[PDB]
């Protein structure tokens, strides 16, 4: 992470101990599942890249997992690269523009990763970029790990509309798919994939039902 | 959050990364429950409405709730500007007068929200305004979600009232309704609800009977 | 709380958020349970009435209980206001010596009620005390809610005698009595709500056996 | 607990508020189970005895465990006082030296208990030892508490080697017994109490096995 | 651990007593589990030798175990004695080259050990060595406690692929073997120790499948 001291100057104030041992629980518990993605970005707020890296190091024994996110950031940082190409020969007696890699923290020190983070003519935030590219590598895993595909996901027939509900939600959530399938499945497949005695009701509500609309409607029936 | 300075200067101390955890941790676990709204409060102790949007921000992959909760904010704001409506053209060399959007941080910078929680002519708590219109966004969240309406909560007749009005209670409160319909309510549908056995003894203790003396009463019957 | 500075001078350092979440969450989970009590105690070492208020002003929701507690203060106060009346008019210039709402942080501020914890002439512990009268009434409520008398406790036939022996002084500690009455029924109602099998041992063992003498007896008979 | 202030001077930073309920959580929920002992030597670690008693005294609710505590704290003190008497007369404008009750910190302040910790001519280390009395008193209670002989303890017949073990020596551990007894233990009663499935394979291993040569030897046998 | 003050000098910032406990309980729980290799980097990062044996002894009360890591640590002091010999006689008034004894922290302060760690001609990084040593103790008592070999490991016949894959590789972890055989393992044992219906979609898949084209196919698959 990143301090401030007297005159305007910033040092390093490294993750601490059991910030990073709480990161090992979430992923060691709930084995890279959605919840690993949020878990991390908070864990992750105010500190760089290197402290980035060894919160994936103390974790690094997973190896599937971390094989798929290396891969992306390779790839970000090579866009990175092609849109923001080095800009000509560099003047000497000042920092380097930020290229792909120093991004992830693997060629650049923290202290480089800290200047750009507050370089007063054009500050890169290297820190927030990089979290991104390993959001994206945890996201991915979610999916490959889901257990249950949504069409699947179905209402015991003395189960609830509010528990089918979440466990439909849960799946849709890590089947990241697009914003507007979500829409139909969240307006149908929910209604399709439960018990008829609920869908009777689910159908008086009208048409378009909205969710606040649909919960309230089927508590108790069934 | 704010911290003071030599001179009576303020500046900001931003809230906490494993703060933030916590945070998601309760909304993740107990999924929008009545206790979702307590914790928040708590965490959000001394924060400013700009770390409350990174608390809610962590959490924004729930969307349903936060579509809720986005809805209440943006309504409070208006009432606030049509009930402390623009006093008039702004003299210049000074911060405006706080308007809805800034008590939610989406408009304004953290350091105008600090000078408001702290202005000494007339200081505005832009924090705590904010907290609460976003605790009525997750209140209506906990009765929607509420999976058992008070009427059906009834006690398995081997089941004791403790436990009884441990549920009946639980859902009483998610469902706000009104005080004075919990009152009916708790001197009434417990004892309605209840099995005949203990009920005897309900009846026996009086009317208008106070739960410490329905729950000493009832202690062993049945 | 309170922090003290260069040259003998005292300020306020607020009870910090996530101790405030700690003690939401051993009210929430363990139910006004006996162990708030000294979560309580704990999480209120060093602070003051105020911050003590702001714990409870969290746990608010609960409102049975914080009736029970909330009765115990204003007696207490009232009983401190009738062995510590107002000594006479008051000379100018001073605190005010310390009235029963005070000690609650009702109708006082925190830098009073500093001032008196740290008085130089005669410090009042305004903490310390109020935290007390709370804790009479949390006791009450878990007396209140105590789910069985000690009497009903009895031991599994082919249950052991420590787990009987747990669960009997788990009630005896929330069924506060009197100390005198405790050790009549840790000598005797023990051995008398126990099975034969090890009550013939818990016998032999002699008159007046203690706890010690009658789990080493008693470790695997039956 | 002890903290420095330039000059060579020492001042007195109270054991915090989460550090004593965890104290507390883990007394609360193992029942003064073994893992008690070193939960508090821990949370002790850099502590005086004045912070050690607070600790206690938030557990004070327990008694009979407190009772076997404080009986053992009186007799090594008296121990202390009889092969450290008082060296004569104290001459006056200096610290006394220690005595049995000073280190347990009822009839001395923090400050000459802290004196002593950091008293340049012979520097008593009061913290350090009262914790160790009060770890004989925590470790008799886990012994009076075990539910389990190890002579008891023994292998489902389905079950495996490595969980029967498991219990076995968690027995064992609180069975302070004396080391030589443990090796007897350890190489014979667990093969012994063990299901003869296994019992072969161990007795093919050879003489002396050692646990990790017992371990891998049994592991998919039965 | 090592805090820096003005003028570049260093001194020591102990361990704190709640990061202990949780070393203490990571152990004391998952039973020198695989998690308590990572548990204990992170919870010892910016932490010295000195600090890293208090954690040690903390949890010392385990034996077998601990027995195998001291074991070790003396081992590679040797190698490290072995190829870094004594480089002659030491010349006066400077601090000795770091020997195998003084990276463990048995036979040297926590000073000369922070001097090494921070020394401007060759600083010697004793903390980060001497966890290592240690982590190849822990990782060695987690194979000898796994209760599964590999082989035995398969898939329920109404189980899916994922938990299979999970159980599969949780052992893969323990059962550190070599990379090679992981490989080979990873793409047949798993395949072969499955059951045939979900077998014949692994072979559809084609040959060299990846896991992340093995868990999207057979997802529902059984
Ligand atoms: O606020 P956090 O980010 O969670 O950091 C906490 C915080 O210390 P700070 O107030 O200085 O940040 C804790 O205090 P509380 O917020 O709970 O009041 C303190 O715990 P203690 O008060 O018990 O000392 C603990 O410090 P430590 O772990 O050394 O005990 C430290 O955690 P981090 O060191 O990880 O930042
Ligand atoms: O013991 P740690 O490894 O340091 O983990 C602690 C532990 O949390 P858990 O009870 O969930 O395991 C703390 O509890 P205690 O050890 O103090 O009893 C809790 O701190 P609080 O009780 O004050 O809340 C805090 O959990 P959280 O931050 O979610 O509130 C969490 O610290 P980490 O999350 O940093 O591991």
């Amino acid at each position: 992470p990143v301090q401030q001291t007297g005159g305007g100057n910033y040092i390093h104030v490294p993750l601490s101990p059991r910030t990073l041992n709480a990161w090992v629980k979430l992923v060691e518990d709930k084995k890279f599942g959605a919840e690993v993605v949020p878990g991390f970005q908070a864990l992750s707020e105010g500190c760089t890249p290197y402290d980035i890296n060894q919160m994936l190091n103390c974790v690094g024994d997973h190896q599937a997992a971390m094989q798929i996110i290396r891969e992306i950031i390779n790839d970000e940082a090579a866009d990175w690269d092609a849109q923001h190409p080095i800009p000509g020969p560099l003047p000497a007696g000042q920092l380097r523009d930020p290229r792909g890699s120093d991004i992830a923290g693997t060629t650049s020190t923290v202290e480089e990763q800290i200047q750009w983070m507050y370089r007063p003519q054009n500050p890169v935030p290297v820190g927030n970029i990089y979290r991104r590219w390993i959001q994206i590598g945890l996201q991915k895993c979610v999916r490959m790990y889901n257990p249950t595909n949504i069409l699947d996901v179905k209402q015991g027939p003395k189960e609830p509309f509010q528990s089918y509900v979440d466990r439909f939600y849960k799946s849709l959530r890590a089947e990241q798919t697009d914003p507007a399938v979500k829409n139909w499945m969240t307006q149908t497949l929910l209604i399709q994939n439960a018990n008829p005695d609920c869908k009777l009701v689910l159908k008086g509500l009208g048409m378009n039902p909205t969710l606040e609309e649909m919960l309230t409607a089927c508590q108790g029936v069934g």
